[PDB]
Protein backbone atom coordinates (compact mmCIF):
# COMPACT_ATOMS: atom_id res chain seq x y z
CA UNK A 1 0.00 0.00 0.00
CA UNK A 2 3.07 2.52 0.74
CA UNK A 3 4.56 0.50 -2.03
CA UNK A 4 1.49 1.04 -4.69
CA UNK A 5 1.49 5.00 -3.39
CA UNK A 6 5.20 4.94 -4.34
CA UNK A 7 4.60 3.20 -7.54
CA UNK A 8 1.19 5.16 -8.91
CA UNK A 9 3.26 8.36 -8.01
CA UNK A 10 6.64 7.08 -10.24
CA UNK A 11 3.99 5.98 -13.06
CA UNK A 12 2.47 9.50 -12.98
CA UNK A 13 5.22 11.56 -13.06
CA UNK A 14 6.14 10.30 -16.15
CA UNK A 15 3.48 11.62 -17.78
CA UNK A 16 3.49 15.07 -15.74
CA UNK A 17 4.71 17.14 -13.17
CA UNK A 18 4.24 16.92 -9.57
CA UNK A 19 2.94 20.23 -9.20
CA UNK A 20 0.27 18.52 -11.93
CA UNK A 21 -0.06 15.44 -9.17
CA UNK A 22 -3.05 15.44 -6.46
CA UNK A 23 -3.01 13.73 -3.18
CA UNK A 24 -6.30 12.22 -5.24
CA UNK A 25 -4.66 11.06 -8.12
CA UNK A 26 -1.88 9.37 -5.71
CA UNK A 27 -4.43 7.65 -3.54
CA UNK A 28 -6.83 6.59 -6.57
CA UNK A 29 -3.81 4.96 -8.54
CA UNK A 30 -3.45 3.12 -5.41
CA UNK A 31 -6.82 2.23 -4.39
CA UNK A 32 -6.93 4.19 -1.26
CA UNK A 33 -9.14 7.07 0.37
CA UNK A 34 -7.27 10.60 0.90
CA UNK A 35 -7.53 10.24 4.40
CA UNK A 36 -5.73 7.09 4.02
CA UNK A 37 -2.84 8.31 1.75
CA UNK A 38 -2.42 10.55 4.46
CA UNK A 39 -1.86 8.06 7.43
CA UNK A 40 1.27 6.87 4.89
CA UNK A 41 2.42 10.41 3.67
CA UNK A 42 2.38 13.99 5.28
CA UNK A 43 2.43 15.19 1.09
CA UNK A 44 2.75 14.44 -1.87
CA UNK A 45 6.47 16.01 -1.68
CA UNK A 46 7.02 13.86 1.37
CA UNK A 47 6.36 10.93 -2.06
CA UNK A 48 8.93 12.25 -3.97
CA UNK A 49 11.58 12.49 -1.52
CA UNK A 50 10.78 8.85 -1.01
CA UNK A 51 11.14 7.85 -4.18
CA UNK A 52 14.18 9.96 -4.17
CA UNK A 53 16.01 8.55 -1.67
CA UNK A 54 14.89 4.70 -3.38
CA UNK A 55 17.04 6.19 -6.43
CA UNK A 56 19.87 7.60 -4.09
CA UNK A 57 20.56 4.57 -2.36
CA UNK A 58 19.98 1.82 -4.94
CA UNK A 59 22.96 3.93 -6.73
CA UNK A 60 24.76 4.15 -3.80
CA UNK A 61 24.30 0.28 -2.35
CA UNK A 62 25.31 -0.45 -6.58
CA UNK A 63 28.67 1.52 -5.96
CA UNK A 64 29.32 -0.09 -2.91
CA UNK A 65 29.06 -3.68 -4.72
CA UNK A 66 31.79 -2.41 -6.66
CA UNK A 67 34.23 -0.97 -4.61
CA UNK A 68 34.45 -4.32 -2.44
CA UNK A 69 35.04 -6.35 -5.63
CA UNK A 70 40.33 -5.10 -15.02
CA UNK A 71 42.32 -2.04 -16.78
CA UNK A 72 41.91 1.78 -15.61
CA UNK A 73 39.38 3.42 -17.93
CA UNK A 74 36.81 -0.09 -17.92
CA UNK A 75 36.95 0.32 -14.17
CA UNK A 76 35.85 4.36 -14.19
CA UNK A 77 33.29 3.26 -16.69
CA UNK A 78 31.90 0.49 -14.52
CA UNK A 79 31.53 3.26 -11.97
CA UNK A 80 29.88 5.55 -13.75
CA UNK A 81 27.59 3.38 -15.64
CA UNK A 82 25.69 2.62 -11.98
CA UNK A 83 24.73 6.15 -11.87
CA UNK A 84 23.96 6.21 -15.83
CA UNK A 85 21.59 2.46 -15.32
CA UNK A 86 20.46 3.45 -11.92
CA UNK A 87 19.15 7.11 -12.73
CA UNK A 88 18.77 5.94 -16.33
CA UNK A 89 15.77 3.97 -15.26
CA UNK A 90 14.13 6.15 -12.82
CA UNK A 91 14.42 9.37 -15.02
CA UNK A 92 10.48 10.75 -13.96
CA UNK A 93 11.94 10.46 -10.27
CA UNK A 94 15.45 11.73 -11.70
CA UNK A 95 14.22 14.73 -13.15
CA UNK A 96 11.12 15.43 -10.31
CA UNK A 97 14.33 14.91 -7.47
CA UNK A 98 16.36 17.53 -9.26
CA UNK A 99 13.06 19.95 -9.85
CA UNK A 100 12.69 19.88 -6.03
CA UNK A 101 16.52 20.67 -5.08
CA UNK A 102 14.71 24.29 -5.47
CA UNK A 103 12.08 24.31 -3.46
CA UNK A 104 12.49 21.34 -0.75
CA UNK A 105 15.42 21.53 1.76
CA UNK A 106 15.08 18.05 2.24
CA UNK A 107 15.48 17.25 -1.36
CA UNK A 108 18.09 19.32 -1.44
CA UNK A 109 20.23 17.69 1.78
CA UNK A 110 19.60 14.49 0.64
CA UNK A 111 21.26 15.42 -2.77
CA UNK A 112 24.10 17.30 -0.86
CA UNK A 113 24.56 14.22 1.13
CA UNK A 114 24.72 11.64 -1.52
CA UNK A 115 27.04 13.89 -3.72
CA UNK A 116 29.69 14.27 -0.89
CA UNK A 117 29.82 10.72 -0.13
CA UNK A 118 29.89 9.92 -3.99
CA UNK A 119 33.06 12.48 -3.96
CA UNK A 120 34.98 11.71 -1.21
CA UNK A 121 34.98 8.06 -2.81
CA UNK A 122 35.88 9.31 -6.06
CA UNK A 123 39.04 11.16 -4.74
CA UNK A 124 39.77 8.04 -2.19
CA UNK A 125 40.24 5.94 -5.50
CA UNK A 126 42.10 9.12 -7.29
CA UNK A 127 44.15 9.21 -4.07
CA UNK A 128 44.67 5.15 -4.38
CA UNK A 129 45.18 5.55 -8.29
CA UNK A 130 48.33 8.23 -6.88
CA UNK A 131 49.89 5.74 -4.30
CA UNK A 132 50.43 3.16 -7.03
CA UNK A 133 52.02 5.20 -9.47
CA UNK A 134 49.29 4.83 -11.91
CA UNK A 135 48.03 8.40 -12.04
CA UNK A 136 50.09 11.58 -11.90
CA UNK A 137 49.37 14.19 -8.71
CA UNK A 138 48.08 17.12 -10.41
CA UNK A 139 45.08 18.99 -9.31
CA UNK A 140 44.15 18.21 -5.29
CA UNK A 141 42.16 14.81 -5.94
CA UNK A 142 38.85 16.09 -3.59
CA UNK A 143 38.96 19.04 -6.29
CA UNK A 144 39.03 17.00 -9.29
CA UNK A 145 36.45 14.72 -7.53
CA UNK A 146 33.52 17.51 -7.37
CA UNK A 147 33.98 19.08 -10.78
CA UNK A 148 34.18 15.53 -12.67
CA UNK A 149 30.84 14.43 -10.08
CA UNK A 150 29.12 17.93 -10.75
CA UNK A 151 29.68 17.61 -14.46
CA UNK A 152 28.05 13.80 -14.57
CA UNK A 153 25.00 15.19 -12.50
CA UNK A 154 24.80 18.26 -14.97
CA UNK A 155 25.69 16.26 -18.12
CA UNK A 156 23.77 12.73 -17.30
CA UNK A 157 20.54 14.75 -16.20
CA UNK A 158 20.70 16.76 -19.52
CA UNK A 159 20.74 13.60 -21.56
CA UNK A 160 18.37 12.09 -19.68
CA UNK A 161 15.56 14.84 -20.01
CA UNK A 162 16.52 15.80 -23.99
CA UNK A 163 17.94 19.08 -23.14
CA UNK A 164 18.85 21.83 -25.44
CA UNK A 165 22.15 21.41 -25.13
CA UNK A 166 23.08 17.89 -24.27
CA UNK A 167 25.03 14.52 -25.21
CA UNK A 168 22.59 12.30 -26.81
CA UNK A 169 22.19 9.68 -24.15
CA UNK A 170 23.29 6.71 -26.49
CA UNK A 171 26.92 8.69 -26.32
CA UNK A 172 27.10 10.58 -23.06
CA UNK A 173 28.77 7.64 -21.32
CA UNK A 174 31.92 7.39 -23.67
CA UNK A 175 31.75 10.80 -23.50
CA UNK A 176 32.14 11.19 -19.57
CA UNK A 177 34.95 8.32 -19.34
CA UNK A 178 37.00 9.80 -22.02
CA UNK A 179 36.70 12.98 -19.51
CA UNK A 180 37.25 11.14 -16.43
CA UNK A 181 39.91 8.77 -17.81
CA UNK A 182 42.04 11.75 -19.72
CA UNK A 183 41.57 14.45 -16.32
CA UNK A 184 42.25 11.63 -13.50
CA UNK A 185 45.73 10.09 -15.77
CA UNK A 186 46.43 13.19 -17.69
CA UNK A 187 49.45 15.25 -17.09
CA UNK B 1 15.29 54.82 -15.46
CA UNK B 2 15.24 51.75 -17.12
CA UNK B 3 18.85 51.78 -15.31
CA UNK B 4 17.82 52.17 -12.04
CA UNK B 5 15.22 50.01 -11.92
CA UNK B 6 18.04 47.26 -13.55
CA UNK B 7 20.25 48.56 -11.05
CA UNK B 8 17.56 48.09 -7.73
CA UNK B 9 16.60 44.83 -9.18
CA UNK B 10 19.94 43.67 -9.21
CA UNK B 11 20.67 45.25 -5.42
CA UNK B 12 17.99 43.48 -4.02
CA UNK B 13 18.77 40.38 -5.19
CA UNK B 14 21.71 40.80 -3.63
CA UNK B 15 19.48 40.68 -0.35
CA UNK B 16 17.07 38.19 -1.46
CA UNK B 17 14.89 36.02 -3.64
CA UNK B 18 13.27 37.46 -6.52
CA UNK B 19 9.98 36.22 -4.84
CA UNK B 20 10.71 38.53 -2.10
CA UNK B 21 11.15 41.71 -4.21
CA UNK B 22 8.21 43.20 -5.30
CA UNK B 23 7.40 45.82 -8.19
CA UNK B 24 6.81 48.23 -5.62
CA UNK B 25 10.13 47.85 -4.25
CA UNK B 26 12.04 48.21 -7.61
CA UNK B 27 9.67 51.38 -8.25
CA UNK B 28 10.59 52.68 -4.86
CA UNK B 29 14.28 51.98 -5.75
CA UNK B 30 14.49 53.81 -9.32
CA UNK B 31 12.18 56.43 -7.39
CA UNK B 32 9.07 56.18 -9.95
CA UNK B 33 6.01 55.06 -9.08
CA UNK B 34 4.38 51.50 -9.58
CA UNK B 35 2.32 52.09 -12.84
CA UNK B 36 5.61 54.47 -14.48
CA UNK B 37 7.53 50.89 -13.41
CA UNK B 38 4.73 48.47 -15.63
CA UNK B 39 5.64 51.13 -18.21
CA UNK B 40 9.09 50.08 -18.75
CA UNK B 41 8.72 46.36 -17.89
CA UNK B 42 5.59 44.40 -17.81
CA UNK B 43 6.73 42.22 -14.59
CA UNK B 44 9.70 41.52 -11.85
CA UNK B 45 10.43 38.34 -13.79
CA UNK B 46 10.82 40.70 -17.34
CA UNK B 47 13.41 42.34 -15.00
CA UNK B 48 15.30 39.78 -14.42
CA UNK B 49 15.42 38.20 -18.20
CA UNK B 50 16.48 41.49 -19.17
CA UNK B 51 19.38 41.52 -16.10
CA UNK B 52 19.93 37.77 -17.43
CA UNK B 53 20.19 39.16 -21.19
CA UNK B 54 22.74 41.72 -20.41
CA UNK B 55 25.14 39.38 -18.63
CA UNK B 56 24.99 36.52 -21.14
CA UNK B 57 25.33 39.21 -24.01
CA UNK B 58 28.61 40.64 -22.05
CA UNK B 59 30.11 37.19 -21.60
CA UNK B 60 29.39 36.62 -25.16
CA UNK B 61 30.77 40.00 -26.44
CA UNK B 62 33.87 39.43 -24.04
CA UNK B 63 34.54 35.96 -26.08
CA UNK B 64 34.26 37.18 -29.45
CA UNK B 65 37.00 40.08 -28.21
CA UNK B 66 39.38 37.24 -28.29
CA UNK B 67 37.83 35.01 -30.99
CA UNK B 68 39.03 38.32 -33.33
CA UNK B 69 42.65 38.45 -31.50
CA UNK B 70 50.16 32.34 -26.30
CA UNK B 71 50.68 28.53 -25.32
CA UNK B 72 47.01 26.28 -25.74
CA UNK B 73 46.87 25.79 -22.18
CA UNK B 74 46.74 29.68 -21.53
CA UNK B 75 44.29 29.44 -24.69
CA UNK B 76 41.69 27.97 -23.06
CA UNK B 77 42.48 29.54 -19.52
CA UNK B 78 41.33 33.20 -20.97
CA UNK B 79 38.68 31.74 -22.52
CA UNK B 80 37.20 29.85 -19.72
CA UNK B 81 38.58 33.05 -17.33
CA UNK B 82 35.73 35.24 -19.32
CA UNK B 83 32.95 33.22 -17.91
CA UNK B 84 34.27 32.88 -14.63
CA UNK B 85 35.31 36.66 -14.22
CA UNK B 86 31.32 37.83 -15.87
CA UNK B 87 29.02 35.89 -14.07
CA UNK B 88 31.50 35.92 -10.92
CA UNK B 89 31.04 39.65 -10.95
CA UNK B 90 27.11 39.29 -11.13
CA UNK B 91 26.56 36.40 -8.85
CA UNK B 92 22.88 37.33 -7.48
CA UNK B 93 21.50 38.17 -11.43
CA UNK B 94 24.01 34.83 -12.27
CA UNK B 95 21.88 32.50 -9.19
CA UNK B 96 18.67 34.51 -9.95
CA UNK B 97 18.61 33.80 -13.77
CA UNK B 98 19.75 30.07 -12.84
CA UNK B 99 16.51 30.05 -10.55
CA UNK B 100 14.51 31.31 -13.20
CA UNK B 101 15.10 28.41 -15.77
CA UNK B 102 12.74 26.25 -14.07
CA UNK B 103 9.52 28.82 -14.29
CA UNK B 104 10.57 31.10 -17.21
CA UNK B 105 10.38 29.76 -20.60
CA UNK B 106 11.82 32.86 -21.88
CA UNK B 107 14.95 32.38 -19.57
CA UNK B 108 14.87 28.38 -20.67
CA UNK B 109 15.35 29.80 -23.88
CA UNK B 110 17.67 32.41 -23.58
CA UNK B 111 20.04 29.60 -21.34
CA UNK B 112 19.79 27.01 -24.40
CA UNK B 113 20.74 29.99 -27.19
CA UNK B 114 24.27 31.06 -25.50
CA UNK B 115 25.11 27.71 -24.63
CA UNK B 116 24.50 25.87 -27.86
CA UNK B 117 26.38 29.17 -29.31
CA UNK B 118 29.15 28.61 -27.02
CA UNK B 119 29.12 24.73 -27.43
CA UNK B 120 29.93 25.37 -31.15
CA UNK B 121 32.68 27.48 -30.47
CA UNK B 122 34.40 25.34 -28.47
CA UNK B 123 34.17 22.48 -31.17
CA UNK B 124 35.13 25.02 -33.99
CA UNK B 125 38.36 26.14 -31.74
CA UNK B 126 39.08 22.00 -30.75
CA UNK B 127 38.30 20.88 -34.20
CA UNK B 128 40.85 23.98 -35.40
CA UNK B 129 43.30 22.31 -32.45
CA UNK B 130 43.04 18.47 -34.38
CA UNK B 131 43.44 20.07 -38.43
CA UNK B 132 47.08 21.58 -36.89
CA UNK B 133 47.93 18.93 -35.63
CA UNK B 134 48.13 20.02 -31.83
CA UNK B 135 45.12 17.62 -30.37
CA UNK B 136 44.01 13.90 -31.09
CA UNK B 137 40.63 13.17 -32.95
CA UNK B 138 39.33 11.13 -29.79
CA UNK B 139 35.22 12.06 -28.79
CA UNK B 140 33.15 13.71 -31.31
CA UNK B 141 34.16 17.62 -30.70
CA UNK B 142 30.44 18.64 -30.49
CA UNK B 143 30.04 16.15 -28.17
CA UNK B 144 33.20 17.23 -26.02
CA UNK B 145 32.39 20.71 -26.03
CA UNK B 146 28.81 20.14 -24.56
CA UNK B 147 29.98 17.89 -21.53
CA UNK B 148 32.97 20.33 -20.34
CA UNK B 149 30.38 23.73 -21.22
CA UNK B 150 27.74 21.92 -18.66
CA UNK B 151 30.73 20.76 -16.72
CA UNK B 152 31.46 25.10 -16.31
CA UNK B 153 27.68 25.92 -16.16
CA UNK B 154 27.31 23.66 -12.71
CA UNK B 155 31.07 23.80 -11.83
CA UNK B 156 30.95 27.84 -11.69
CA UNK B 157 27.83 28.55 -10.46
CA UNK B 158 27.81 26.21 -7.68
CA UNK B 159 31.16 27.67 -6.56
CA UNK B 160 29.40 31.13 -6.96
CA UNK B 161 26.99 30.24 -4.57
CA UNK B 162 28.82 28.10 -2.23
CA UNK B 163 27.42 25.03 -2.30
CA UNK B 164 28.15 21.71 -0.81
CA UNK B 165 29.88 20.46 -2.56
CA UNK B 166 31.66 22.33 -4.49
CA UNK B 167 34.83 23.59 -5.47
CA UNK B 168 36.07 26.77 -3.99
CA UNK B 169 35.95 29.63 -5.50
CA UNK B 170 39.73 30.35 -5.51
CA UNK B 171 40.58 26.82 -7.17
CA UNK B 172 37.53 26.46 -9.47
CA UNK B 173 39.56 28.00 -12.58
CA UNK B 174 42.60 25.97 -12.05
CA UNK B 175 40.28 22.74 -11.83
CA UNK B 176 38.02 23.70 -14.81
CA UNK B 177 41.56 24.38 -16.69
CA UNK B 178 42.97 20.94 -16.11
CA UNK B 179 39.90 19.00 -17.11
CA UNK B 180 39.72 21.01 -20.34
CA UNK B 181 43.30 20.84 -21.23
CA UNK B 182 43.76 17.26 -20.42
CA UNK B 183 40.36 16.19 -21.94
CA UNK B 184 40.97 18.35 -25.46
CA UNK B 185 44.68 17.15 -26.12
CA UNK B 186 44.70 13.62 -24.06
CA UNK B 187 44.91 10.54 -26.26
C1 LIG C 1 36.41 -0.60 -8.97
C2 LIG C 1 36.08 0.42 -7.89
O1 LIG C 1 36.17 1.78 -8.38
C3 LIG C 1 35.15 2.27 -9.26
O2 LIG C 1 34.15 1.60 -9.35
C4 LIG C 1 35.29 3.54 -10.06
C5 LIG C 1 34.62 4.65 -9.28
N1 LIG C 1 33.51 5.30 -9.65
C6 LIG C 1 33.13 6.32 -8.82
C7 LIG C 1 32.11 7.27 -9.22
C8 LIG C 1 31.73 7.29 -10.58
C9 LIG C 1 30.82 8.23 -11.04
C10 LIG C 1 30.30 9.16 -10.14
S1 LIG C 1 29.14 10.43 -10.67
O3 LIG C 1 30.07 11.51 -10.89
O4 LIG C 1 28.62 9.95 -11.99
N2 LIG C 1 27.82 10.36 -9.55
C11 LIG C 1 27.37 11.66 -9.08
C12 LIG C 1 26.47 12.36 -10.10
C13 LIG C 1 25.03 11.88 -10.23
C14 LIG C 1 24.96 11.11 -11.51
C15 LIG C 1 24.52 11.03 -9.08
C16 LIG C 1 30.68 9.14 -8.80
C17 LIG C 1 31.60 8.19 -8.33
C18 LIG C 1 33.94 6.48 -7.71
S2 LIG C 1 35.17 5.23 -7.76
C1 LIG D 1 41.92 32.32 -28.30
C2 LIG D 1 40.52 31.94 -28.79
O1 LIG D 1 40.04 30.73 -28.16
C3 LIG D 1 39.64 30.77 -26.78
O2 LIG D 1 39.49 31.86 -26.29
C4 LIG D 1 39.41 29.53 -25.95
C5 LIG D 1 37.93 29.22 -25.98
N1 LIG D 1 37.10 29.28 -24.94
C6 LIG D 1 35.82 28.89 -25.19
C7 LIG D 1 34.88 28.67 -24.10
C8 LIG D 1 35.40 28.59 -22.79
C9 LIG D 1 34.55 28.30 -21.73
C10 LIG D 1 33.21 28.07 -21.97
S1 LIG D 1 32.07 27.65 -20.65
O3 LIG D 1 32.10 26.22 -20.76
O4 LIG D 1 32.78 28.06 -19.39
N2 LIG D 1 30.71 28.72 -20.83
C11 LIG D 1 29.42 28.06 -20.69
C12 LIG D 1 29.04 27.84 -19.23
C13 LIG D 1 28.55 29.03 -18.43
C14 LIG D 1 29.67 29.41 -17.51
C15 LIG D 1 28.11 30.23 -19.25
C16 LIG D 1 32.71 28.13 -23.27
C17 LIG D 1 33.54 28.43 -24.36
C18 LIG D 1 35.58 28.51 -26.50
S2 LIG D 1 37.07 28.75 -27.40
Amino acid sequence: RELAILATAENLLEDRPLADISVDDLAKGAGISRPTFYFYFPSKEAVLLTLLDRVVNQADMALQTLAENTDRENMWRTGINVFFETFGSHKAVTRAGQAARATSVEVAELWSTFMQKWIAYTAAVIDAERDRGAAPRTLPAHELATALNLMNERTLFASFAGEQPSVPEARVLDTLVHIWVTSIYGE
